[PDB]
């Protein structure tokens, strides 16, 4: 029957009620997050007088070990900032209640899939996009800071918040998945979308499997919909070949998983397996972005900062994030040097 003295749910998640008053500090005012950690919640700290997000973790051992990982990353990365320029979001406290930790943020806007939702998943201008990009792109080299090394691990959209809703300023939140670089503890990583090729031919990975996230993120804010939709793994694959051909045969020789989505011809050549799907490569992304034709599905089409000259310095930017090979792929700094920033 009672679990936590009735405070706590079936799935050990604090039952929240609006009005509550904890700490005689933080007003909850409502629930505005969820998820396989635990819950979130807008509340008024009444002390520095302003609106939080909490994010109460699960009253489980497996949950509670799992944030305290999180707090020492945030708090090792907010540690590094100061100033907060860098576009992480802020981790201001942290205390337990109730047998839940919590972590107290700043409170955010709506997120980037909100975004898309809301222009009916047609996307947002090539000028927008370029802000996100921008962004994101600092927040990445920040995070390659040596002594940070860190690999948030699971990029998408829903992931990058607004700090205000009538600003471009972004913040990247969920560093509950995330790790430093180190030996190849986990495999199953990343959203399945946004997931690099090196994670789904179970392959070593380092910084550069967020970099691949982002490329394809950046593709969906401006058509509206994700650049490879698979329903599964070879379906993730298929999509990902149709628009960047078979990956380089060096790197399918040394992949375990190789053989989930290819085939070894005699010859030492690598072929699709038959399960449908344009042939390797003929779905473009040149195509796909529009760029000699207004855009995608032409909804930009005399507007400005999307001529052809803007959309082909995206398009080359793109495919530097969707390189096959991370140590080749784009990094960082080199991706805030590119001519789509001027
Ligand atoms: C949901 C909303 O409108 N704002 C939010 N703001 C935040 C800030 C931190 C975290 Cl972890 C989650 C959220 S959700």
């Amino acid at each position: 029957k009672v679990y936590n003295d009735g405070y706590d749910d079936d799935n050990y998640d604090y039952i929240v009620k609006n009005g509550e008053k904890w700490m005689d500090r933080y007003e909850i005012d409502s629930l505005i997050g969820k998820g396989s950690f635990g819950q979130v919640v807008k509340a008024y700290d009444r002390v520095e007088q302003e609106w939080v997000a909490i994010k109460i973790i699960k009253n489980k051992k497996a949950f509670l070990n799992q944030a305290q990982i999180e707090v020492r990353l945030l708090e090792l990365m907010n540690k590094h900032d100061t100033e907060m320029k860098y576009y992480i979001v802020h981790l201001k406290r942290h205390f337990m209640f109730r047998n839940h930790l919590c972590l107290v943020f700043e409170m955010l806007s709506y997120n980037l899939y909100d975004l898309l939702r809301n222009t009916n998943f047609r996307g947002v201008s090539l000028n927008l996009t370029r802000k996100f990009a921008q962004q994101m792109c600092t927040a990445l080299l920040f995070l390659a800071t040596p002594e940070l090394s860190i690999i948030h691990c699971d990029l998408k959209p829903e992931n990058i918040l607004l700090c205000n809703p009538k600003r471009s300023a972004i913040k990247i939140v969920d560093f509950g998945s995330s790790c430093q670089l180190g030996q190849r503890i986990y495999q199953y990583i990343q959203s399945r979308f946004y997931r690099s090729p090196e994670v789904l031919l179970g392959m070593p990975y380092d910084l550069a499997i967020d970099m691949w996230s982002l490329g394809c993120i950046l593709v969906e804010m401006h058509t509206g919909e994700p650049l490879f939709s698979g329903a599964n793994e070879v379906d993730q694959m298929n999509k990902i070949v149709e628009v960047l051909g078979i990956p380089p045969a060096h790197i399918l020789d040394q992949a375990p998983k190789a053989r989930k989505f290819f085939e070894k011809l005699p010859d030492g050549t690598w072929n699709l397996k038959k399960t449908e799907y344009k042939p390797p490569g003929t779905r473009k992304l040149h195509n796909i972005l529009g760029v000699e034709t207004g855009g995608p599905g032409g909804r930009r089409a005399g507007e400005s900062g999307h001529t052809v000259a803007d959309y082909l310095k995206f398009k080359d930017l793109i495919l530097r994030m969707l390189d096959y090979d991370p140590k080749t792929r784009i990094q960082p700094y080199y991706a805030l040097q590119h001519s789509f920033f001027k």
